[PDB]
RNA sequence: GGUUAUAACUGAUAUAUGGGGUUACAGUUAAGGCUCUUUGAAAAAAGAGCCUUAAUUGUAAAACGCCUAUACGGUGAGGGUAUGUACGUUUGGGUUUGUCCAGCCUAAACCUCUACGCCAGAAAUGGCACCUUCAUUGUGGGUUAGGACAA
DNA sequence: TAGAGGATCCCCCCATATATCAGTTATAACCGAATT
DNA sequence: AATTCCCATATATCGGGATCCTCTA
């Protein structure tokens, strides 16, 4: 063991650690983890609603500093009704609701803000009201309560002090000086000059002047996402409990994931050499000027006229499923076209793209896609290609913090490289089971010396238990699951979308296109539920499928607003009980974190007695009453606690609180769940 | 090979909004039911009341809590505004708990680093905004749907 | 008539600006240490 | 003092309950 090599193997979801020596090429220890990948969508949604929160908050308080105002100049407010009897000053309340929009100037829910404010100014008007006051009132509309700070945000450091790092913007001066130092490399001044510099220069400006010959030190990564942090440290997790107590480290490597992003988004392997230097995006435009040029500044669903104030980047492909944020995901969509489609697939929305435009775009990937948007699915470019090559850097620093050896050598290997040994030596990389991971790690590990006569040398293969090759399924342990738990405070206390509770029974409206097939049973109406099943029935629409909106008109579900939208239906919530609502003000949600733990006590009579202990934070607010703790409580169960069954050996893990827990065990079982009563469990 | 620079390419974190949708309450309309009164031999019809299901209008709520009234806004009158001020520096605080952190927000004291936006002239910079003082009049403000460890 | 086993049920969407870093591809500049 | 830069198409692809119907002592 006087070498000893540690192998990691770097993906998008699953990674490979594996530790041999290179004295005999034995394998020491290899096991594949598995990665906490709803932290991307968990951290997205995370700012939706936060977002939503502080937009609320300032419609409040634009409200009610206009509802000052209008009580000073003449106006009656009533409690009870909640707006003013008089004509201009209700109008310019509920106008005050919807404001508009303006970020972009002037060349529908949501039209402009201009819009808004003539329409403003025209009721003011009508109302024999001085301009003083309608000035006033336009100024409360276009008020701006929480500023925007963007700039001096997220500060660098510099790679020797700690100075911040000057911004781009004031440091063209200095950027031009350092190519005439030296001596086609004529247009790359030009660049500096005439186009945005955004990018801090990871130097202060003492150093970058005339102390650029500086290189001996790596590149510092400082910044890194949420959700990749959590997948490195997760990994390093593992290596601490295994890899850390039993063996030292002399030297690691990992898998380079040169995956050539900007030439798998194209929907090609890899383009000519001179066209990566011009993207997809026209010359000194953005994205939203080229995708109108494709598309001629019109709109491809509808035809209408799309200016820069009112043009979409729509996703053909959905983001509620799926979505990649690709530059052939997105071509046009003006006001209405976009919430029609409100994030779904174009052929399960029904509105096609017109056959005048499409002929008309210069990129194949465009044809594609607007044809068939599920063919994104088959193209060889994935979310996970950047997941996996971000993030190379931050672990090293943390892998040599955490075992020492500050002076660690770093080595990046190839993916060709470790297939030509994988193949040569017998082995088979398989796309099913996750366990071929592992050995991707040990063929990273394993010394490399190909010897003989060219062929990859037969006694250096890696040895198993003591020399049986390496097997998958035989030499492996079980590979660890990092998943997400709801038990902690940062958890959310119930759902985003309130129900109704009348009646006792638990309801709320659904969009008649938003209903399921097979599932229309909910429907408390007994005629609308009749016309969605003959509508399935006649259109031929199999189960899991949803109503286009050309089918949804032509069935009588469009009577909604002058015949020119869909309708929504009430149905009963399925999948909810009565012990899960909880009433906060006016509003009422179903919540998931109603259960803590299992506490079981003794009973008046003597006999043992199991009962589910509430959330302290929702107790109050429980619609109705639980059932609280009689007598002395014995022992009180937990998720992830390590049971037993009175009458057996084994040791399970429970999963769901309540009367009757579900445990599962730690290793085996195929992953099925056993359900058993707590009053005869015990806990180990 | 490393560092850095210029293009581009995806990836994912904050920030500030525009909508859709959901729920509560109060009106209106349509259709379908249940009662009462009444026209009526009867059939039947009308009026009134209630319910259900759709369409429509307005208003309101959207995590619990914790912290802050020594706080947080409106109006009017002064001053300060690259010599300045914080999105910056230094030491703290709130969220914040069994413990620690992220992300936001903020106090006192300071310009070494960092950043400093809009609307207007014919060189003279004016308004807005920001900061601050005072008076008057209100009850507001921040954070909270993420990650670890421990019980 | 009570508790497990076994079906199937349940979760919010679109977009517009304003900033930032972290990876890849290409070209160019050097720096540097190994290699020849 | 001139040259190499590890050997040498691949790598990446809910959880915590709830009801309803069916068995079992
Ligand atoms: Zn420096
Ligand atoms: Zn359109």
């Amino acid at each position: 063991e006087k070498e000893l090599v540690l192998g990691i193997d770097y993906g998008g979801k699953y990674t490979g650690l594996a530790v041999v020596n290179q004295k005999n090429n034995q394998v020491l220890y290899a096991r594949t983890v598995k990665m906490r990948d709803d932290v991307t969508d968990i951290l997205a949604g995370r700012r939706e609603q936060r977002s939503l929160r502080r937009t609320l908050q300032t419609k409040k308080k634009r409200l009610r500093e206009l509802k000052n105002y209008l009580e000073s100049i003449g106006g009656i407010y009533e409690e009870s009704s909640g707006t003013f009897t008089i004509e201009p000053f209700r109008t310019v309340y509920s106008l005050a609701h919807k404001r508009g929009y303006d970020y972009a100037d002037l060349p529908r829910n949501s039209r402009h803000r201009d819009e808004v404010l003539r329409d403003v100014r025209n009721v003011m008007t009508e109302g024999n009201l001085s301009e003083e006051q309608i000035i006033k009132v336009e100024s409360i509309f276009n008020k701006q309560y929480r500023h925007k700070r963007f700039n001096n945000r997220i500060l660098t450091k510099c790679k020797v002090c700690g100075k911040n790092t000057p911004l781009r913007i004031n440091v063209r001066e200095l950027l031009l000086e350092n190519i005439v130092r030296y001596l086609w490399p004529g247009k790359n001044l030009i660049d500096i000059a005439r186009n945005q510099l955004r990018g801090r220069l990871l130097f202060c400006k003492v150093h970058f002047p005339e102390n650029e010959k500086y290189v001996s030190i790596e590149k510092k990564t400082f910044r890194l996402a949420p959700s990749l942090k959590t997948k490195i440290e997760n990994v390093l997790s593992v290596i601490k409990d295994d890899i850390l107590p039993n063996f030292t480290l002399n030297n690691v490597v990992m898998e380079s994931n040169n995956f050539d992003i900007a030439a798998k988004t194209k929907g090609k392997k890899r383009l000519l050499k001179e066209e990566y230097s011009k993207g997809h995006r026209e010359s000194g435009e953005t994205r939203k000027e080229a995708l109108l040029r494709e598309t001629d500044s019109r709109c491809i669903y509808c035809g209408k006229g799309i200016d820069l104030s009112n043009a979409h980047e729509d996703h053909i492909f959905p983001r509620k499923a799926g979505g990649i944020n690709i530059f052939g995901n997105l071509v046009a969509c003006c006001s209405v076209c976009n919430e029609e489609k409100r994030g779904r697939t174009p052929l399960e929305s029904g509105i096609l793209p017109k056959p005048e435009i499409v002929s008309f775009i210069t990129n194949d990937l465009k044809k594609k896609i607007l044809e068939d948007a599920q063919y994104i699915n088959t193209l060889d470019f994935n979310k996970y290609m950047s997941h996996a090559s971000i993030g190379w850097r931050h672990m090293r620093d943390r892998l040599r913090e955490l075992t020492g050896n500050k002076e660690l050598l770093i080595k990046r290997q190839s993916g060709i490289y470790t297939a030509y040994f994988r193949k040569w030596w017998g082995f088979i990389k398989e796309r099913g089971n996750h366990g071929h991971h592992a050995l991707d790690a040990v063929i990273l590990a394993s010394k490399k010396s190909y010897a003989e006569d060219g062929k990859v040398d037969m006694t250096i293969k890696p040895c198993g238990e003591d020399g049986k090759e390496f097997d998958i399924e035989r030499h492996l342990s079980e590979m660890k699951e990092f998943r997400r738990d709801k038990g902690g405070k940062s958890a959310p206390l119930h759902d985003r979308n309130p129900l109704s509770f009348k009646n006792d029974i638990i309801t709320r409206r659904f969009m008649v296109t938003e209903i399921e097939c097979g599932k229309e049973a909910v429907i408390i109406s007994e005629e609308y539920r009749k016309k969605l099943t003959e509508a399935f029935k006649r259109f031929g629409i199999a189960k899991g499928k949803y109503l286009t909106d050309e089918q949804a008109k032509d069935a009588g579900f469009y009577l909604r607003k002058n015949g020119e939208g869909v309708m929504s239906l009430k149905c009963e919530v399925k999948g909810t009980g009565y012990n899960q609502m909880i009433r906060i003000k006016n509003n009422i949600f179903k919540t998931n974190v109603h259960n803590v733990g299992v506490a079981v006590f003794l009973d008046e009579k003597g006999k043992k007695r199991a009962c589910e202990l509430k959330n302290p934070r929702l107790s109050k607010h429980f619609v109705k009453p639980a059932e609280q703790v009689k007598g002395k409580v014995i022992f009180i169960l937990k998720r992830g606690n390590m049971v037993t069954v009175e009458g057996e050996e084994m040791i399970y893990r429970v999963k769901k609180l309540g009367t009757s827990p579900v445990i599962e065990a730690i290793v085996g079982s195929d992953g099925k769940t056993r359900t058993v009563s707590a009053t005869k469990l015990l806990k180990i």
